[PDB]
């Protein structure tokens, strides 16, 4: 079964502002998702220091970037702490309420979309380049879930039946027709060097073949 939920009103409003505002500096989306992945890897490494069994689900701590020109997708894979069902459906949302509300105050008072990260809501910057986002995730304490939204006020959560990951998150960006530059090898490398040169984990760009 697939469950369907409404976004909270303020998040539906942020998503609509990110989709509708003319704004050319779209490349900042990659920094925000790599920064989220780095947070998740920090959390599992920290927890593993007092409880080594947390790494039984896998020891490697990395980020892979996987462009696919045929499917028009860009996938960010990490082996971080992953997210529970309750994270996906409400807990990460309730923590976002205040950053979302403040970011939207800041934008009306002159701030631009590139400061989204400073409010803890960088994930939604995905919607600068993607018409749909799929988030496949596995936390030690829960089962594998797929989250998915094409915006429009709702999102879905289902149990995931495909290729089981051990622990961590796959973000699948279904790119807009005019945003294929972000599948180009030299553009991904330019963006990673410019915005995220200082991440404490290996970032491997997979080449297509
Ligand atoms: O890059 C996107 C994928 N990842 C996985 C990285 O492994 C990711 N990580 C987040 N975090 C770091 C790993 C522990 C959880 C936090 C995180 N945090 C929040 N929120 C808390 C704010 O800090 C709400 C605001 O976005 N929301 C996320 N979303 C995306 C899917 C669920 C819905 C909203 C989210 N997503
Ligand atoms: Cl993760
Ligand atoms: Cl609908
Ligand atoms: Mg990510
Ligand atoms: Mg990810």
């Amino acid at each position: 079964e697939v469950e369907t939920f409404a976004f909270q009103a303020e998040i539906a409003q942020l998503m609509s502002l990110i989709i509708n505002t003319f704004y050319s500096n779209k490349e900042i989306f990659l920094r925000e998702l790599i920064s989220n992945s780095s947070d998740a890897l920090d959390k599992i490494r920290y927890e593993s220091l007092t409880d080594p069994s947390k790494l039984d689900s896998g020891k490697e701590l990395h980020i892979n970037l996987i462009p696919n020109k045929q499917d028009r997708t860009l996938t960010i894979v990490d082996t971080g702490i992953g997210m529970t069902k309750a994270d996906l459906i409400n807990n990460l949302g309730t923590i976002a309420k205040s950053g979302t509300k403040a970011f939207m105050e800041a934008l009306q008072a002159g701030a631009d979309i590139s400061m989204i990260g400073q409010f803890g809501v960088g994930f939604y910057s995905a919607y600068l380049v993607a018409e749909k986002v799929t988030v496949i995730t596995k936390h030690n304490d829960d089962e594998q879930y797929a989250w998915e939204s094409s915006a429009g006020g709702s999102f879905t959560v289902r149990t995931d039946t495909g290729e089981p990951m051990g622990r961590g998150t796959k973000v699948i960006l279904h790119l807009k027709e005019d945003q294929t530059e972000y599948l180009e090898e030299r553009r991904i490398k330019e963006i990673v060097k410019k915005h995220s040169q200082f991440i404490g984990y290996p970032i491997t760009l997979f080449v297509e073949k």
